[PDB]
């Protein structure tokens, strides 16, 4: 059980973002269909752009959605500048009941999008397409890092404001692991899990970096993993989450479909080695 | 009687739009001062624009509104991108008590602004000058055709679906009844009533065509009459409704300027013939 | 005691804004942190400077805030167009304990900022770096003209609209008392209070303007004086409101820092003489 503080001007119902066994962390908002039949479009993006700011994690859910990857392309148009890959704007994430090609890993470790790029979106716009019957862990999961930066102790906090990270795929990119919002100055953390060199602290305290960091990023009030139902549209902030995926033992049947945006201005990666 | 579901952060007073009789249709929202002598300028124009686009229709109500043509004219330039006609931003709309030139008709049936013109407008702001008095019948309409899409049949809709109108006037327009729409792609009906060519269906179903849209379109979720009073402000997504005018047997006297306001940026007509 | 009538969509607590004594006059709002160590920054732009608009005083208080001026002007920076001047973008107003060089006033009169410039800022965005221990007056001073104007009888009214005043320190600026919001239209004040030349009225009548005009200013229902505690934030609308500065006896020590922020688009000021 929980209480529900939220009332809008907008013709839809909020509440606080609850995972499906009902741990409610430190930021995220559900909204749903305020009419019968109400399509995500009739909504203002502007409005929700403020609300994905500010909540971090946009869970729109029951709403009537896109018809296809051309009518998400179109709507992503209007709700901010896309950012455009060789592929266009929208990346098909698709995958079949059971499936797993044995050198993968069997996560995804916690990232942020663009750590490679030129630019860095603002926002992850995601359409689950289809989501068929219901599958065992798999959920792409969320961590706000202004959340984890509450739950670290004096000596853990320390300890993270002298380390940076360093990254290599060749493309190279460094960020300190305790940052600003590039726009809008708060604290945040950009760190990139392994499932990989961190400087400006001791050879020794690596794994201790490592262990706090997940400690907090991992807890409840700072992590949040979602399971995808047909037709959820999820808004995410690139700038403050970190964002992965939950191992899995039987890979469920599932469709996704992702549009990155630009900030506003688009955003020169301040971490990019050139 | 009815519940009233908004508490906004705004000082205005928000409640659900109904008519004289106590309708209450599925779109509309009704705003009143929330301070003694609060004037329409004193909210912001950024989230009125949100507000009509998801409600669609706004009725501002007990504001101090403006002083003449001018200042209407100024207010609207810092809304948005006015769109202009050879008469300046401002199209005046004057009726005197009792008057009625014999060629006319007794009403005006349901449309959309732009329809011949080279650019449509996504907002009309009407603001009412003077309502004295009051009037029978020759109340504005407005129609929410995603309503109106919710109340179709599996037979109904299967007919809009593959029907076109075309419309001339010499200037011609052509449009499918069931559009998208143009910026934030929901489902709406784009439907100009006759008081007129429609393809795509058989000449024997053009009557089962138009029953069927006047059916949806005039139901009470769907359909909004509007009894002007002196001072209104009322703005009207024209991207999603209909308007049109209900038959009157005696003309009120009644003073109301109309403004246009461009999409963002300006909207291309796509049913224009050229 | 007082109700408060606000709920929002965003994760703040919202409540009208009321002096130390309890006094709540018809503008202004408090905003509260909605999570433990919320940043202001965490808060959308676009959403604060709309309620700044309608609210014209904005007091968010208990947020954590910016670590240095430079901070504080890259936010300002993403919060709309700064105003610069030759020192940049922050003003700081710096005072020592019982600190006070015999030629000043001990207050200041109500005025606006902008006055003898080339363009006029739409808001002033006040950090209060640290304000220890409590003062014995001098608190920082807000009314609101539009308030003033619902106090002002019949008569006073009638003198208002006639006046007009002449600012001389050189620079120069005349501007109607009775003005019209420059960009939304509505009814505001704009007066340059003697701790001036006032056209438009007879010399007899100089004594009865300046008293009105302060009666309804200084009248609790348009006047706020803002006592500041470290990390305030106030975001206040200088083309609505006047501001000014309250006597003191014992100056306490007390670290503010102002940015301006254009008009959108930046005002050129209608009142400057050139």
């Amino acid at each position: 059980g929980h209480m529900n503080a939220y009332l809008s001007d907008q013709p839809v119902r909020l509440s606080p973002l609850r995972d499906e066994q009902g741990n409610q962390p430190r930021f995220g908002l559900l909204l749903e269909p305020g009419r019968p039949g109400m399509h995500v479009g009739e909504l203002p993006a502007q409005w929700l752009k403020g609300l994905a700011r500010s909540h971090h994690l946009l869970l729109l859910r029951g709403f009537a959605a896109f018809a296809d990857a051309e009518s998400l392309t179109r709507y992503c148009h209007d709700f901010g500048e896309v950012m455009l890959w060789p592929f266009g704007a929208v990346l098909e994430l698709v995958e079949q009941e059971g499936a797993e090609h044995i050198f993968a890993n069997n996560y995804v470790p916690l990232h942020w999008d663009g750590m490679y790029l030129e630019t860095v979106p603002e926002f992850q716009v995601f359409h689950c397409v289809d989501a068929p019957g219901d599958s065992d862990g798999g959920r792409t999961t969320f961590s706000s890092t202004p959340a984890a930066l509450q739950l670290a102790d004096s000596s853990e906090l320390e300890l993270w404001r002298r380390a940076s990270g360093r990254y290599q795929r060749s493309s190279r990119s460094a960020a300190p692991i305790v940052e600003r919002h590039p726009r809008r100055e708060f604290p945040i953390l950009r760190f990139c899990e392994p499932p990989f060199h961190y400087d400006g602290i001791a050879p020794e305290q690596r794994g201790e970096l490592l262990a706090s960091l997940r400690r907090c990023l991992y807890h409840p009030q700072a992590h949040y993993a979602h399971r995808w139902r047909s037709d959820d549209l999820v808004i995410a902030d690139n700038l403050t989450l970190l964002h992965g995926r939950e191992a899995f033992a039987h890979r469920a049947p599932r469709h996704l479909r992702r549009v990155h945006i630009h900030a506003e201005p688009a955003l020169r990666n301040p971490h990019l080695q050139r």
